[PDB]
DNA sequence: GCCACACAAAAAC
DNA sequence: AGTTTTTGTGTGGC
């Protein structure tokens, strides 16, 4: 009934079928590692503005709630939350140096004056129909759920960091207590206002981030597929979905390559230029039908 | 079919 | 050692 896999940090993922077994909403059994991500592609190269060193980048994503590995399929439920977290890394490039440096997008080689300055790096997530690439709406809630606002996942400015262990994501999922919040603060945030400003040049990457509080980890919790999504094909076969994580550089718009428009802080129209994208294997999503639940048995 | 509210069980404190 | 919070899911109204 429950199939158990050991996670990297020594916790367990316990996969079960909600058609057959009902477990309490707050049981630690609802936390589990979801499907592994795979590279879709790399997009625009990034170089350091002084040395010309190519910045090697890697997205490091994980799903920590909402998906079970059942009979060689990954299965989620329309009605329930999932959690998707991600960081990125810059191999052989330490954070302290990275933040003092500045970076350009190489849109065209052999054009030293043909480079856009990166203001900051950021992640976004998307859901798609894995068979035809059509995008599917995601919705997020606060902990208050219906007694609070609903919103679409947003673009998250981030600095490179190791991805926290599964247990750490669990532990930080519903922290209100001030003392405990402080314990986790250095894991999830870089507070630019707390650095020694004298160590930084005006053009440094750190000081082109939009806000003083900068995330180290993109944490998308309490996410759902929109309640209007059709989860079956007309043939009654299951639709296959995929979750995508995209790392981008935000630049000033002042374009033959992939990008999305972004509403900037100063009001103008930023550009989120794609750098790398990863995706999950195909996902099945079970709808609200009573037959998807053990109560029907 | 999608919404709104309802119940309840374990986490959080 | 209690009370509040959070979230899977049962249910009714249109």
């Amino acid at each position: 009934v429950i199939l158990t896999q050991l996670n990297e940090d020594g916790t367990t993922s316990n996969y079960f079928d909600k058609r057959k077994l009902k477990i309490a909403p707050r049981s630690t059994l609802q936390f589990k590692v979801g499907p592994p991500f795979e590279l879709v592609r790399d997009y625009c190269p990034v170089v350091e503005s002084h040395t010309g060193r190519t910045l090697d980048l890697r997205i490091i994503p994980r799903i920590d709630r909402g998906f079970d590995h059942i009979d060689e399929e990954w299965v989620g439920y329309k009605r329930n939350y999932f959690t998707l977290v991600s960081t990125f890394e810059t191999a052989n490039c330490d954070l302290d140096t990275f933040l003092k440096s500045s970076f350009d997008l190489l849109v065209e080689d052999s054009s030293v004056e043909g480079r856009l300055r990166v203001q900051y790096f950021a992640i976004k997530i998307k859901a798609k129909n894995d068979d035809d690439d059509t995008e599917i709406n995601l919705v997020q809630h606060t902990a208050k759920r219906d007694k609070g606002p609903q919103f679409c996942p947003s673009v998250c400015p981030l600095v490179p960091s190791p991805l926290p262990k599964h247990q750490t994501i669990r532990e930080a999922s519903n922290v209100r207590n001030i003392t405990k919040m402080k314990k986790y603060d250095s894991t999830f945030y870089l507070h630019r206002d707390h650095v020694n400003y004298e160590e930084y040049g005006v053009d440094s990457l750190l000081f082109s981030y939009p806000e003083d509080s900068i995330q180290k980890v993109a944490r998308y919790e309490r996410v759902q597929f929109a309640s209007s999504i059709s989860v079956k094909k007309p043939s009654q076969q299951n639709k296959h979905f995929s979750l995508h994580v995209i790392l981008g550089a935000v630049v000033d718009p002042d374009p033959g390559i992939p990008y999305d428009e972004l509403a900037l802080k100063n009001g103008s129209k930023g550009m989120f230029v794609y750098l790398q994208e990863m995706k999950t294997p195909p996902l099945i999503i079970r709808g609200r039908s009573p037959s998807n639940y053990a109560s029907s048995q």
